[PDB]
């Protein structure tokens, strides 16, 4: 791996911590920083470092660095999963990225369901249920996320409640844009064809996962009946605590023909009214 001066940081500074999650990025630890940035040499930050398994390929080594690279030129947002920096030389290659302490979208919501033979809470550390105006806000910044991701002409593939991860500061942060089945557009599914477009189908599911606390798409349906099903027109049901507007946001995310979805930009516009009006009270 040739040196690349502006994300470089010294093997020395990185104090490798735990494991995080569950290994749905690769393997991903928690680590300390120690002068992260050049202008602050004292101070430690925790992030997130990924790197190879024991018994890589050299396949994992080159989708590692595309990865990495792509995420060089993606440049900033505060609702991604940001570079801040690697470890190429004198040792294994090491990406550090943003850490985000509070998991991933879906275990997020779960956990923070009501204490319910309907829609249990699986976590044994439940916490404090969200606020309606708190849920709508973390669509919108779902929204953002992807809204910048597109307009850097980057097509996501995989969007979905998993793949948006939760930091300390509730932040929403779109994760794996760097290189399912109930989360693809049909066009997607039968034809292998991705785009913007297909995000936004992606998007629709990730609200229904919203307004169903990290719900499961289309409970029940088996994979192999599931695009016949969406051929045939079949879509969702609203989730029980929705309102009729995001319901018809999904819907309208679900549209059977792409040209007619809304883009990512329409829905940061929607989803920021709709947060507005949003009761702060329920
Ligand atoms: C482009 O995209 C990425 C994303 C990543 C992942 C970076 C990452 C991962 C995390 N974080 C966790 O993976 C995590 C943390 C806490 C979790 N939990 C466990 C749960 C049971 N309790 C909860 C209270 C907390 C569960 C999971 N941050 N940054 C790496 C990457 O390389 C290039 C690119």
């Amino acid at each position: 791996l040739p040196e690349d001066p502006r994300w470089e940081l010294p093997r020395d500074r990185l104090v490798l911590g735990k494991p995080l999650g569950e290994g749905a990025f690769g393997q991903v630890v928690l680590a300390e920083a120690i002068g992260l940035d050049k202008d602050k040499p004292n101070r430690v930050t925790k992030v997130a470092v990924k790197m190879l398994k024991s018994d890589a390929t050299e396949k994992d080594l080159s989708d590692l660095i595309s990865e990495m690279e792509m995420m060089k030129m993606i440049g900033k947002h505060k609702n991604i999963i940001n570079l801040l920096g690697a470890c190429t030389q004198d040792g294994p290659l090491y990406v550090i990225v943003e850490y985000a302490s509070k998991g991933n979208l879906r275990e997020y919501l779960q956990a923070r369901r009501p204490p319910l033979e309907y829609s249990y809470n699986p976590s044994h550390n439940p916490e404090e249920q969200l606020s309606s105006k708190d849920l709508v806000s973390c669509a919108y910044q779902v929204a953002r996320g992807m809204e910048y991701l597109a307009s850097k002409k980057c097509i996501h593939r995989d969007l979905a409640a998993r793949n948006v991860l939760v930091t300390e500061d509730n932040v929403m942060k779109i994760a794996d844009f760097g290189l399912p089945v109930k989360w693809m557009a049909p066009e997607a599914l039968f034809d292998r064809i991705y785009t913007h477009q297909s995000d936004v189908w992606s998007f629709g599911v990730l609200l229904w996962e919203i307004f169903t606390l990290g719900g499961s798409p289309y409970p029940g349906v088996p994979v192999e009946e599931l695009f016949k099903l969406l051929k045939e027109g079949h879509r969702m049901d609203k989730p029980s605590n929705c309102t009729n507007e995001l319901y018809m946001m999904m819907r309208d995310c679900w549209h059977a023909v792409p040209s007619q979805r809304p883009t990512f930009k329409q829905l940061v516009e929607d989803l920021d009214r709709i947060v507005a009006l949003t009761s702060n009270q329920e």
